[PDB]
């Protein structure tokens, strides 16, 4: 799958909030463009003169992540984070010259991302009480991946000693996105586990943190909540469910061609980190069928 690469796969079935450290530093920001940040300002001004109701918003930037030696005690992951914006995204990753900026970054900084906003996304593998994952159909009128299948998530907005607060807002924001889009009560959801980080090679390498969340409702009760909001309660245009049994081979189905890259990352990491049984009991051939 050329349109998604794994930057990180978490150990132990995924990491809770308490085993993650963040470092939020202006050293983790995008570098100023070789010819000045004027190019981003020009693209923004042009866009507002066609859509004057658009507004900017701050975003987190992923610079890098380091995993501890496996089986160790203490914090297991460090996230190195800066700040970016929707405006900087439109002028870099979403720019037609995005591939030229990646080449210039390799040359100048030995880093394909050095000149890119790279806003951090979040997505969820959301499992029901009756063992399904939750999918959403994207509107055909949106800018990115129109009409494709997605999972719940989005792009959290800011606001280890400021670090711990940053880690809490990331985990809080995946739950809030599930409540806003799927119309579920907060109290039907587990604390999320981080499965890993996935890069969207169709959006110049920007990264999404991918999480596992369990709901205490069945698929049928999840569907009821989603629909009972009506058309204005959600950006998506439909909800559907796949048994966890059948998620194992999803990359061999006709659905795979309709999944947006960030939802591909969520399913690949769910299959590696929550599936793939390591032990003699869940490993047995009747429970884990060959081929
Ligand atoms: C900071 C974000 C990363 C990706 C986002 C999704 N929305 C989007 C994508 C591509 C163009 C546009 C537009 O408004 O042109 C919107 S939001």
């Amino acid at each position: 799958d050329p349109e998604v690469t794994l930057l990180l796969q978490c150990p132990g079935g995924g990491l809770p909030q308490e085993q993650i450290q963040a470092e939020l530093s202006p050293a983790h920001d995008r570098r100023p463009l070789p010819g000045g940040d004027e190019a981003i300002t020009a693209i923004w001004e042009t866009r507002l003169k066609a859509q004057p109701w658009l507004f900017d918003a701050p975003k987190f930037r992923l610079h890098s992540a380091t995993l501890a030696p496996i089986g160790s005690r203490g914090p297991q992951l460090l996230l190195r984070l800066g700040l970016t914006s929707y405006r900087d995204f439109l002028g870099t990753n979403w720019s037609s010259s995005a591939a030229w900026l990646r080449q210039q970054g390799a040359t100048d900084w030995g880093d394909t991302q050095a000149y890119l906003a790279d806003p951090l996304g979040v997505g969820a593998a959301l499992a029901t009480a009756d063992d399904f994952l939750v999918f959403l159909r994207r509107s055909r009128q949106v800018a990115e991946a129109p009409g494709l299948v997605d999972v719940p998530g989005g792009h959290p907005e800011p606001q280890d000693l400021a670090g711990q607060l940053v880690v809490h807002e990331l985990f809080s924001s995946v739950l809030q996105e599930i409540c806003d889009e799927v119309n579920l009560p907060l109290l039907t959801l587990s604390q999320p586990l981080l499965l890993g980080i996935a890069r969207n090679e169709t959006s110049a390498g920007r990264a999404s943190a991918e999480f596992y969340v369990q709901c205490s409702l069945t698929s049928e009760q999840v569907r009821k909540h989603y629909l009972s909001g009506g058309p204005e309660a959600h950006e998506s245009t439909g909800i559907f469910f796949v048994e966890t049994q059948n998620v194992r081979r999803l990359p061999e189905t006709e659905m795979w061609a309709e999944l947006c890259p960030s939802a591909k990352g969520a399913i690949i990491l769910y299959n590696r980190v929550q599936g793939s049984p390591t032990g003699a009991a869940l490993g047995s051939p009747a429970l884990l069928p060959p081929l």
